[PDB]
């Protein structure tokens, strides 16, 4: 029961419970990811850090977004977390694809739930993804694109490793 | 007159006017309520506080609303305000009752005002009630109703009294 | 491929993956746990606190078992991780008691890795659950058992509350 | 003679006097290793550093043992070291393959020292092993083949090189 609840759906409640299987699923997706880079035979630290880093924001969303649930009066169900799709993720351009892939999937879910939001006018709603995640997840998306571009010009040719060196070492 | 209004409807300055009239009544509600409840023959300061506390924000969100009209380039108009519908408060439950009550009709006029901004196309008010209010009321309702139950186990019963000490004193 | 592994059968090299998993979930479980407690209409937030951090506790040791693996050259697999038991959790002493059956079972799994390990002859195994997990888990065990006795003393009468109260409060 | 002696065999006695040779012994190795890198010749001086500090961890090794001995009331015996294995050590890769090798065969002399203490039922032997040698050795293996994982990788290839400074530099 809750004496608090104003103006917030139970189709909302519901589909910002599957937005927090969603991020939980992408925090387990990174932690396979960084530990895949800490193996002996890999040895990426730096990587390892990047994605152990990605795990602990995508975890602190759901968070964010259970105690919102709580503070609307709606009711958190939890269900299975889907394992990770790989076991192992190949080179660094590969793993940052497969990130910026699961990114513009949450991302996508974002704006599905503003959509709802929008369409049962629950302007609470809307104001708390612009708030924690609208921004944030543009932000992400746009580091990752930039990431695979430096990737991509660093495995690919040595005039390419020399534009990255210049920027890097010299800029 | 005005050099400076653009956008901004007749319905939505008379309709922040009426939401100035509700902030400051609820202020006044809150002020009777703290000072019942520093009335001798009651005695309970810390709710006295808490009244005390809102009656400061309430009149603190009216002022934000006749800043935000002179911003705009509308006209402030005050009407009479109400003496609260009580004048006196019975326990703590009636009283924080009372107070969810009067949260509730707030919030509800928050919404109104977004439904008309969103019909006018304004979207600076919008903007203006999620900076300042949409958020606010949700966090204050949920923290009231977090209240009423604890005041409902504690009110009610031994193993009530017995889990919220268990809570509060040892956790 | 691994250059570095000596001595890390590939029995305890699966009994740690399963750990892992048995970690993960009690983390989720204890997730599940706080934002019960955070509900409006349950409003212990002590509570809440105790299992958001014990949730935290649960993934540090999963993340100590996932270096391990990668320091002795084996290769973590996950499975999905099943949602917790309950989706509400009644009472505090309802969860007090869920919450010692949990750490009993993460307790005996850690008892079922020594004896494999002390089989496969992997004193560094052994090391490992000494210098991380059997002590910590006695500790934590203790703790919630005091926690299960005072809950008990606290919901059950009014000598038991006043016996309390001369514990906490007078000394 | 020892007035101390308590549960000490000689077979450990005899068995810690060769692990401070082999320890020893380690210790000229990377003296060795390290002075090559010096060399005008071949000058990558943070491979001269890295061996450098292994010869004095190795050194400090067997002093611990040393040490361990006549806390426990046995009688040191040292043996002649024998010189290394190679006057010249090739390149980095080699260098890196020849130390696992020689940690490696530590950490089996360190195993079979538990084995035997085991077998002799001296636990402050197997207790000492493990607060001073074996996650110690486990950790230096473990960088150890992280290392050779990235030399492989910058010295096979434009690819391999791109991917490395992409973690070293950006990450
Ligand atoms: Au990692
Ligand atoms: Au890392
Ligand atoms: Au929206
Ligand atoms: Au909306
Ligand atoms: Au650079
Ligand atoms: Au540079
Ligand atoms: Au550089
Ligand atoms: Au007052
Ligand atoms: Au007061
Ligand atoms: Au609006
Ligand atoms: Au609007
Ligand atoms: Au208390
Ligand atoms: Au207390
Ligand atoms: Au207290
Ligand atoms: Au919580
Ligand atoms: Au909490
Ligand atoms: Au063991
Ligand atoms: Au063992
Ligand atoms: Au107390
Ligand atoms: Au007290
Ligand atoms: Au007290
Ligand atoms: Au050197
Ligand atoms: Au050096
Ligand atoms: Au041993
Ligand atoms: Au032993
Ligand atoms: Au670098
Ligand atoms: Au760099
Ligand atoms: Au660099
Ligand atoms: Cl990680
Ligand atoms: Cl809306
Ligand atoms: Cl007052
Ligand atoms: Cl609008
Ligand atoms: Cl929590
Ligand atoms: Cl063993
Ligand atoms: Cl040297
Ligand atoms: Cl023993």
């Amino acid at each position: 029961s809750s004496q608090i609840r104003q103006n917030y759906s139970t189709e909302v409640e519901a589909a910002v419970n599957r937005l927090v299987n969603l991020y939980l699923r992408a925090s387990y997706t990174y932690l396979s990811l960084g530990f895949y880079f800490d193996r002996d035979d890999v040895a990426l630290e730096g990587v390892c850090h990047f994605f152990r880093e990605l795990a602990e924001e995508k975890r602190e969303g759901a968070e964010r977004l259970l105690k919102m649930q709580n503070q609307r009066g709606g009711r958190a169900l939890f269900q299975d977390l889907q394992k990770p799709s790989q076991d192992e993720w190949g080179t660094t351009l590969d793993a940052m694809k497969a990130a910026i892939v699961l990114e513009k999937s949450l991302n996508q879910a974002l704006l599905d739930l503003h959509a709802l939001g929008s369409a049962q006018a629950d302007p609470h709603l809307c104001d708390f993804l612009e708030s924690h995640f609208l921004d944030e997840e543009v932000k992400l998306i746009k580091k990752m694109g930039d990431h695979l571009t430096n990737i991509q010009r660093l495995v690919g040719s040595q005039a390419g490793l020399g534009e990255y060196l210049f920027e890097h070492c010299t800029l």
